[PDB]
């Protein structure tokens, strides 16, 4: 209509070859996921690929010049198609959508126009359109104009539904006057058209035409000047009813064009999917076409049905990866990121807890029985659709998939973390009168006018009522216990923070619902993502702040280190840990040596703190939790590095591969590649230890954590792809 014209380079491929087109959309739908179309309706199986182009503008005139070519197309497509892509699309029967059970009537309806292209690189020529359209307009009738120059050329029958055919050659063996037969009936051509279509031939004495109706021709190739490999479907028609199409409209071109209603339908499919389930599926950040495929992959647990997923068409992700495989490799990855988040946040939520109990709590939340509950609460099962022909499929899987999907979306870890906070903790996780002292204490809190003697009352009654805000029972129980250790005057900061999250996530106003469960939850959230660090039991409290190193910051919550209520807590630890008096001897020497032996560029002025975190990784009994964290991160890191490295592989492959480089022995050897000073301190702290010992692999994970903790994530990530990634053995 106006400048508004996003370009897309289509490529319709079939047995014969590729057909390119320039798709102009009046809307922003990011990149469009290709899709292949099964064999049927006269036309054979094919594949359609998309790929963003330039944002081509158009002067109203050029817009009318496009209109023309379009009508041409609509005419070559026949009467079974209304001259309007937008209409051809909005007429779609429900059974042809990716979610036929969730059809929405979106506000707008994209406008599309297809243009011919010689090569995926060729520019847009608005003048080449005239020439083209002219050719069509000045198209003679075969009876106006040898059988070797028409062989292969296309031609339709205007008076005959514009059906399309491919000229094979003039058959002088007979003429329109000739005869053909049926079981118990012999008729002349001329007569037939007069009887049926009720048309009166004029050049009845003209030599008939021998061509194959495009339908029948499905994918069969064209013989040579009648050697007629397979000629039973072959038919004959009056050169006068034949309108020879100009060279350009060659088979490839023609037939390829029979797959445009479908590209339109595709756009219609998408759009419909988007605004129908968009606010019903965990937001990933994606939009348009990618948000679509993302929804299909997460909601279409079963594969297409012969004909296809959404009609005859079946959308494939980058590298032609099925939505099925995508779900497979997003869960695998969601499982790991989810695992790492939990390990990190629990460490801080229970800085005094032991690894043992820290691992029990983890499962307590990452457990299938648990996630299968968060999924039920997310109302996903209802949207989940599939023909129960798929066997170890689980709801819980969907949770990890979403997590894996948020991460790879533009929202990333910041997204998974949010998704996580909301879901794992909720007032809907506990059951349910109350005294007066509590009710009044509730409101006062709802408006900050609440103090220390008002929260304790709230925690105790929530302590003696069995209030739970985690999908787990022990975790919840364990939670309330922590609060007991928390000084009342510190809880309002956790609240104002929890209530802060509930808001920017659109799941709550500026102020809480005014209930005790509600109140407790806002603390939970806040304490979940708020706690500064943990203790390395009998030597201070390690601060978890590898998140302030991320290139993108989120002050609204976390804030800055230059200073908030929460922010100040972490930094407090950070310094107190620098305020420690390094006993510098060897553990410090090894610590130093490891620092420069990273072969990785860590952010500046991050060294001193790193060294600290290294000595701790080196000293025995203390590296306990660091290892726990390293293990988790490493698992996440690798999965990622492989996920990117092998876009076509699935779970198993990806699993076996990363697990290969996680075994202690593997990690241990790495630990040895450090200048002996390291190996030395180990043996130093451990009497009569062996080269195949565990501590070797275990301290490595301890190190890895030390990098993440002090240098940030990506720094550690590079650490992994530089030293550990290389050790992954190939399935082959
Ligand atoms: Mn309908
Ligand atoms: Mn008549
Ligand atoms: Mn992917
Ligand atoms: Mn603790
Ligand atoms: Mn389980
Ligand atoms: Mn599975
Ligand atoms: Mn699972
Ligand atoms: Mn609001
Ligand atoms: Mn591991
Ligand atoms: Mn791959
Ligand atoms: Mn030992
Ligand atoms: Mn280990």
């Amino acid at each position: 209509g106006a400048m508004h014209a996003l370009g897309h380079c289509c490529t319709v491929v079939t047995t014969r070859g590729p057909s390119h087109w320039l798709l102009l959309l009046d809307t922003h739908l990011g990149t469009l996921p290709g899709f292949k179309v099964s064999a049927g309706r006269g036309l054979p199986a094919a594949e359609v690929y998309f790929e963003a182009g330039p944002r081509v503008s158009l002067s109203r005139t050029d817009a009318t010049i496009v209109a023309v070519y379009q009508s041409i197309l609509f005419q070559l497509l026949g009467p079974t198609f209304p001259a309007s892509w937008t209409e051809i699309g909005a007429t779609m029967p429900h059974n042809e959508y990716t979610f036929p059970r969730f059809i929405s009537n979106p506000p707008q309806f994209a406008t599309l126009a297809f243009l011919p292209l010689l090569s995926p690189t060729s520019p847009l020529d608005l003048r080449a359109l005239m020439v083209t359209a002219q050719l069509m307009c000045d198209a003679k009738r075969l009876s106006d104009e040898l059988s070797a120059s028409l062989h292969g050329r296309m031609v339709a029958t205007p008076e005959i539904s514009w059906s399309l055919y491919v000229v094979l050659g003039i058959d002088s063996t007979q003429t329109s006057l000739s005869y053909f037969t049926r079981a118990n009936e012999s008729i002349t051509y001329m007569r037939y058209y007069a009887t049926a279509h009720n048309i009166h031939l004029r050049a009845a004495d003209l030599p008939l035409v021998a061509a194959v109706r495009l339908d029948d021709l499905k994918d069969h190739q064209i013989p040579a000047p009648g050697s007629d490999d397979l000629a039973p479907k072959l038919r004959f028609l009056p050169p006068e009813l034949c309108l020879l199409l100009p060279d350009e409209f060659d088979l490839i071109r023609v037939q390829a064009l029979q797959f445009l209603p479908e590209i339109a339908k595709h756009i219609c499919d998408i759009q419909n999917t988007i605004c129908a389930l968009d606010k019903s599926f965990p937001d990933c950040g994606r939009i348009g076409g990618e948000r679509y495929f993302a929804i299909t992959a997460g909601l279409r647990l079963d594969q297409g049905r012969g004909r296809g997923l959404a009609g005859w068409r079946t959308p494939f992700g980058p590298f032609g990866v099925s939505h099925t495989d995508v779900f497979q490799r997003l869960e695998l990855l969601g499982d790991a990121v989810l695992g790492f988040i939990v390990t990190a946040r629990l460490l801080c939520l229970f800085p005094d807890a032991s690894v043992g109990t820290l691992v029990e709590l983890k499962m307590e939340l990452v457990r299938n029985e648990a996630l299968n509950y968060l999924v039920q609460t997310l109302g996903l099962p209802q949207l989940a659709e599939f023909s129960n022909n798929l066997k170890s499929k689980t709801w819980a899987d969907m949770y990890e998939e979403i997590v894996g999907s948020i991460f790879t979306g533009p929202n990333g870890i910041y997204g998974c973390e949010e998704f996580l906070a909301k879901t794992l903790m909720s007032p809907e996780h506990s059951k349910t009168a109350c005294p007066d002292a509590v009710t009044k204490a509730s409101k006062r809190v709802c408006m900050g006018e609440a103090g220390a003697h008002e929260f304790r009352s709230l925690v105790d009654y929530a302590c003696e009522q069995g209030i739970s805000v985690f999908c787990s029972s022990r975790v919840s129980t364990m939670f309330l216990e922590r609060l007991r250790d928390i000084p009342a005057e510190d809880m309002l900061d956790w609240y104002r923070l929890g209530i802060q999250f509930s808001h920017r996530s659109g799941l709550s106003g500026p102020g809480g619902v005014v209930s005790v469960i509600d109140i407790m939850t806002h603390l939970a959230r806040g304490l979940w993502l708020g706690s500064p660090g943990f203790y390395v039991e009998q030597p201070p409290t390690i601060p978890v702040l590898y998140i302030y190193h991320r290139s993108v910051q989120c002050p609204v919550l976390y804030g800055s280190l230059t200073t908030g209520p929460v922010a100040s807590k972490v930094l407090a630890l950070y310094e107190k840990i620098l305020a420690y008096e390094s006993s510098g001897g060897s553990k410090h020497i090894a610590a130093q040596t490891v620092s420069r032996s990273l072969a990785v560029p860590i952010p500046s002025g991050t060294i001193p703190f790193l060294i600290r975190l290294l000595q701790i990784a080196l000293t025995p009994h203390v590296y306990q939790k660091l290892e726990l964290l390293g293990d988790a991160f490493l698992k996440c890191s690798l999965a990622l590095h492989l996920h990117a490295l092998h876009p076509t592989l699935t779970e198993g492959a990806l699993t076996r591969m990363r697990q290969s480089a996680e075994t202690n022995s593997v990690l241990g050897r790495l630990t040895k590649r450090f200048p002996s000073v390291v190996s030395e301190v180990i043996i130093e702290s451990h009497p009569k230890i062996q080269p195949d010992s565990k501590v070797y692999g275990d301290t490595f994970e301890a190190i890895l954590a030390a990098i993440l903790l002090a240098c940030g994530e990506e720094a550690a990530g590079a650490f992994v792809r530089e030293h550990v990634l290389p050790q992954v053995v190939a399935d082959a």
